């Protein structure tokens, strides 16, 4: 129908206005600097995307998710990261980056900003009720799964760098509160002292054999802790749950004051995302950064593996009718921005996460609406 | 009552929550830069508010626009100037600076962002048309007198300055199109060459006796037009009339995506303007910068004498029941940025303009509160 493609062009067309009024601003009309770009960045990072999280979870009920849907989208996940560990401990070919990298580019879209709009333009407002259960599933696990992931990594790291053959023998790690994260852009010292029993103790603060499962995990356990409260997504989720667990409990309304205070900041979300997109598309040099075959990869698995992948879990779980379809094209979305700015802070593969995502962004309205139209035969 | 004060409340609270956010963020967390700063303000004026301005001006109906309420603010004016010049012509103490000065303390309101809804929430949605047809008027007369004023006293400036005896002679200014004003931050050469005629013509390209009104008026209208092709808020004002007028004469509606790519970014609007004022806040030195008596007679100014001249304009009008009401506590809003803006950019006493806009900010709820409560009586 010509109806349906005009509502989802309605509905998709001013993300991309926005987008392009950004970048023709950096671009053709040069009205931004750097600097002031990366300050639109930030506010829009540290305040609009928060409040707009927080604004969506806050109003989605938690005792009407759909089970099926869920067990689904974490399927899909499993398959991916059991065939990743095979491959990685099986095969030399393999390594651990880069089965972070696919299971980033196969399982993480980008969701909250551009996924619910399209979906309820494509299927109704039900769609964004389940986008809001996939948001919320996103921001708690498989995010910090991530992050356990990249601390993993840097912990390894150091440790190798530090006690090539000591590794074994140290039991007990001391991170002072001035170290924050192991991402390596900052020098961490990292002291050994021999205790009465014979070990050695370890102090790493801010200037091939592993030791122990434990003490890896009690290390790795503070620096995640660590990151977690720093980080204002962490607290727009675990405070729009807990308010909505109260308030779909006891009926509790906000009061109007505090809910206007909110809106306020809530309202510039949406457009502000779209133009903080359209600067960082400006601001990189080539539109295309890994090369045309690892780029044709990246798009392939993107756009191909993750909807085959979702088909077979959907299909294995028993889903149908529509939901089959919602989960498709939700699959089919463009590459999600948390994991790009993770990809930035740990220098993983950081050029195929942007060109995913802006890229695409790009090229995701005709790649889903041919998705759309097949699947809607 | 206590419901309405409960409601005026409810309208102001959040946007000095948007402002003390951001006071917050730039003062006691330091979330961000000067830089980043500036950035975040160029985009408010650039895109924001000028996209609000067309969002109220576009949706008001000029065909029924109130006459009276019109007369009374542009007799108050009037009052204001004839007083000023007969002061500046026949009272040595007097001068234009200060001329301008007091006129833009005491007839030029912020009406477009904070004055809206503060209206709204005292009187009604009627309130709000009264208000929009004070912005139209604003943004197309006073501020276009202005320009005028602010051109006049940079070309009397540079002509006293370059041609201290022969400024009678000139009959002929020619400016090149690289220069765009006269503020004085500029490099301006002045060529004086001889004609046939035995006159003098004059080129002012970019590197006590007045010459006769003609040559004058084509210079300061060169130049205004310059400048008024360069404001955002020019195209803003000027699009938005006409489309209404088109609109409202024929009835035609504006395309949903066309209206939808409008509506991301007008959005931001509210809130990203109560930001800016609270980063222009927390990026002054000291909340009071003219001094205790200046300031007081600023404030004072501001806060007695436009509701006074306001109150006698609009009784010798004719003026009665709410809509007096509404002129006086019109005129008891705080001073607007657009004079601070022009003060900033001709270095007219700057520092009492930003006194009154920041700090009347802060104290006009008590007082704007005040004057509801004597005047509901
Ligand atoms: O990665 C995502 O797109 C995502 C998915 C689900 C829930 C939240 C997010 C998320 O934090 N986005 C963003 C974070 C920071 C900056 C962003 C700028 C633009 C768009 C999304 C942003
Ligand atoms: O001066 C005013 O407040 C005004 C009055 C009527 C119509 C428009 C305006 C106006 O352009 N405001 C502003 C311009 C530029 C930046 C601004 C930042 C914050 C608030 C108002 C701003």
């Amino acid at each position: 129908s010509w109806h349906d493609l005009y509502t989802v062009l309605t509905a998709v067309i001013p993300l991309y206005v926005a987008m392009i009024l950004a970048y023709g601003s950096v671009r053709w009309w040069k009205i931004f600097s750097p600097d002031q770009c990366s300050g639109i960045n930030r506010f829009v990072a540290i305040f609009a995307v928060p409040l707009l999280s927080f604004h969506f979870i806050s109003t989605n009920n938690p005792y009407a998710m759909n089970l099926r849907f869920i067990a689904a989208d974490t399927l899909q996940k499993i398959i991916m990261l059991s065939l990743l560990v095979l491959w990685a401990n099986f095969t030399r070919s393999g390594s651990l980056e880069w089965s972070i990298t696919i299971f980033s580019l196969s399982t993480l879209p980008n969701t909250l900003v551009m996924g619910i709009p399209l979906l309820i333009a494509m299927y109704g407002e039900y769609s964004g009720s389940l986008m809001v259960q996939i948001v919320v599933l996103q921001c708690i696990i498989w995010y910090t799964l991530l992050l356990f992931l990249f601390e993993f990594r840097g912990a390894k790291m150091l440790i190798m760098e530090q006690f090539p053959e000591t590794a074994a023998s140290i039991v007990s790690f001391k991170v002072e509160s001035d170290v924050v994260s192991l991402d390596g852009h900052d020098f961490l010292e990292t002291d050994a002292e021999i205790g009465d029993d014979g070990k050695l103790h370890v102090t790493v603060r801010k200037s091939k054999n592993m030791p122990p499962a434990s003490v890896m995990t009690r290390l790795i356990l503070i620096m995640v802790w660590r990151k977690l409260i720093r980080n204002p997504n962490t607290y727009s989720s675990l405070i729009g749950l807990i308010w909505a667990l109260v308030a779909f409990r006891w009926h509790v309304a906000m009061p109007k004051i505090i809910q206007q205070s909110i809106s306020i900041l809530s309202d510039a979300g949406l457009g502000m995302a779209m133009f903080s997109l359209g600067l960082f598309m400006a601001l990189q040099p080539k539109l295309i950064a890994c090369g045309n075959s690892v780029a044709t990869f990246a798009m392939a698995v993107r756009f191909l593996t993750g909807p085959a992948v979702m088909a077979v879990a959907a299909i294995a779980i028993g889903l149908r009718g529509d939901l089959l379809r919602v989960a498709i094209v939700q699959a089919a979305l463009p590459q999600g921005i948390v994991p790009f700015v993770f990809a930035k802070e740990y220098n993983v593969h950081p050029a195929i996460l942007s060109t995913g995502v802006i890229f695409g962004m790009l090229i995701a309205l005709p790649i889903t609406l041919v998705y759309y139209i097949l699947l809607g035969l």
